């Protein structure tokens, strides 16, 4: 396409949405190609990621950990204004694992304070992508600060199964998983810090021992429970999109299943099925479709347990409708 | 299925055997959908996993370490009595990651020492998956204690390779494997406990480190090497059936290949081919077909070799036969 | 065959280049099948792994870490000649993963110092594959100090896709990742050894930790960057050879993708597609195979970003070729 066939595309702007939700689209493209546009603010900003208070100086694109999932369909461009306000101290770029060519992105989109850019690319593939931070000397630094997030790029035909079999969710929920190394003092107590450049030298200590205190979904210990909780009907189909820009993690629905499950993240790779558990390597998304049977509370969790129920790896779906015994059934209760 | 229906099914008694055996089972079903049943009583037992008597407080179905695997097919019900004995002290349930329901049953089968409980569900997806005792707010805990294991849901016209040609094995085995995080003393020796309790948080301290000391097989370090290898002959057809309730594994059979694949355990996905090394996640089990041509000793491990050889991830199989020189010789023996 | 009529078929010797690159060979088979002949002479050297100076008494195939790429065609007949120097001091062997029969061919290559041995085998499965030094008793540590490497049998019509098309490359690369453990002392210095026994005790503290002090390729940190960053042009198409014979990698190729990854490495296999980050299990290799879409410097990363920008998992692509405004181009440059 040359650049007259391009701006002579139609162009939509469209509105994000915090995690885990997804802002409005079309599973099945409307029309032909497109110039979708999405705006980002880049804010670094102090959060706290756990219930005793434990604070990280986060990086976060649009304001969130992870940033928000922008979804266009595949051979459409997708259309990026990243922001970074002079408020900031560091200098930032964006790099997607979706684009091809200058690291993705990042090798254009080198920004500092008080400046920003506009970077498009072809949709080239679909499926959904990690996108995260990428600065020439603290890449690994900025992205375990919560500087990541995900993009989908949808089959302009929608979703399908491995057998050319249409599959169309009812929801999608978008959870970015975020590895935190804090420091801790002699005391093993969560250390603070003035401005986030105060925590760099302690922090790399931590990263060094490839072990992270935090294992979080949506920027924190328990963001996705309570009334913060996913939720779903008996019959409704689900498609969860996991990502985890730096470390492998390991989806399971408790109680469930990935019927379909796309565990590389790529549309054109045929889904997995019947899942129990499947495995999104560090630095990718995944997506998993599954249509719930059975009502009742369900933990979602990365399946290392210790990871999940210690570090802060779970979330809940809270599901309505009938149960059904066939399915399963306490022929007899907890009894003497 | 209707309310008749189900309760028109045969209902059939199974007795279990202990890993890496399986109970008598047929590849495909003989007859309609049954209701499979079986017993298993919980025990708390303190074992030792090491050369050093290195000791574990254990919650082990059935008395072992993984629990028996339970096979059934397809569409069958498998209807579990399990049984917590007033001489425990702790509070069990189980979770089947092949059910559908109630946090895979754990909801409707916590049960105190002096209690048991009978659970049934439909096993409509075929695969080997992993089953654990998961108490709300103690998982990881009794899950890293040993209390974890596998069943087998068999295709009900048995296994078949991703061309559709029928994979029939000669014999079948269990590898479960487990991860454990024994405390340590400043000396460095491992702590012993009077009760499980009191080794709770010393262990925890451990498991957060996501750095197990010791991974073995069938509860020990050397469980499945010299007298207990297992055993095969040249032309034998083997499924080795693993599982890792916990944390990722790679599977590795030493001399020889994983012929057919189901890495991710689930039997409607097309199995991987001639693999060197294959991978399973925390939180699932996997099955390897392969057909021994050569005689001798094999070993089967964990493939990161840390894990297999200082911490304890090694099995043997003791092949008989006659040695193929087409396959492999030594041209020249080792010499000056 | 026979051994009349293997001794009937033609030999071809082949002399094996430094990683990453690969020796002569022709994608597809020219011919029947043959006695391909290496032959390796194992050095005991000490290398320097980063820029502190830091050093590893590596056991190294050919000299190099890691070994060479050995390549040949399904159901020729790898028959390698292995050489143990008088001037090394311990006892060495191989096994190679490909091989059917006595761990893979260690049992039958033991070598002491002022040894040699010529080991044959039939390359039955297509794929690429990890080979290693395994001395029983003292495994993981010949293979953390880098003697391990892989080798690749091409189907005899070459690489297809998963619908039977042909897919031919123009380069191909070989990366052996290798992760290493180097003790230090109570100043956090590495320390360094004047002969190889002598780490070995503080070694095996290092590994129990399973946490890698480094995490390279080419056997040092930068070895694939600069003076040996790895080359390419637009629109030309490559293989990606990728082995870690101990610790599982994911990796990436920063501002590109893999069009075909054979994740397991195996050719029978069907290739995952448009992968943005695969993954290789520790005990196996792995191959991508991407047609270079966009001129510049591209970075080729293990996804867990602390182990590449941390440990040392980096390498470099150059690519010289013109710039594709469609696929990606700055609409607004950084700026106010
Ligand atoms: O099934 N996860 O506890
Ligand atoms: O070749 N097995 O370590
Ligand atoms: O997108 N590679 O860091
Ligand atoms: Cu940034
Ligand atoms: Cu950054
Ligand atoms: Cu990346
Ligand atoms: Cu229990
Ligand atoms: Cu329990
Ligand atoms: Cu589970
Ligand atoms: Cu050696
Ligand atoms: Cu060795
Ligand atoms: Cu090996």
């Amino acid at each position: 396409a040359t650049a007259a066939e391009i701006a002579a595309l139609p162009r939509q702007k469209v509105e994000l949405v915090d995690p885990p939700f997804v802002h409005a689209h079309s599973q099945v493209a409307e029309g032909g190609p497109k110039v979708v546009e999405f705006t980002m603010v880049i804010e670094e900003k102090k959060i706290v990621i756990d219930d005793a208070g434990t604070e990280v100086h986060a990086m976060a694109f649009n304001g969130t950990v992870p940033g928000p999932l922008m979804v266009v369909h595949q051979d459409d461009y997708l259309e990026l204004t990243l922001i970074n306000p002079e408020t900031n101290t560091l200098m930032h770029n964006i790099n997607f694992h979706a684009a091809t060519g200058a690291l993705g992105g990042g090798g254009l989109t080198e920004i500092n304070p008080g400046e920003k850019t506009i970077l498009r690319f072809k949709a080239t593939k679909p499926g959904v992508f990690v996108y995260h931070c990428a600065p020439p000397g603290m890449v690994p630094w900025h992205v375990v600060s919560g500087m990541n997030g995900a993009i989908m790029v949808l089959p302009r035909e929608g979703l399908h199964d491995g057998k050319g079999k249409a599959l169309t969710y009812d929801k999608i929920y978008y959870v970015g998983e975020q590895d935190f190394y804090v420091p801790r003092d002699e005391n093993g107590k969560y250390k603070k810090y003035e401005a986030p450049g105060d925590a760099y030298e302690d922090t790399v200590k931590v990263m060094r021992t490839l072990t992270p205190t935090h294992v979080v979904f949506n920027g924190a210990v328990g963001a996705l429970t309570g009334d913060k909780a996913m939720t779903a009907a008996v019959g409704e189909k689900v498609l969860i999109v996991h990502s985890q820009a730096n470390r492998d993690t390991r989806p399971h629905l408790i109680g469930g299943h990935g019927d379909y499950v796309w565990a590389t993240g790529k549309f054109n790779t045929p889904p997995d099925v019947d899942q129990e558990t499947w495995f999104i390597p560090g630095g990718a998304a995944g997506a998993a479709f599954y249509t719930f049977q059975q009502p009742g509370i369900y933990a979602y969790v990365n399946h290392n347990l210790i990871e999940a129920f210690e570090l802060g790896a779970a979330a809940h779906f809270k599901v309505t409708g009938e149960w059904n015994d066939d399915l399963m059934t306490s022929v007899l209760a907890p009894s003497g």
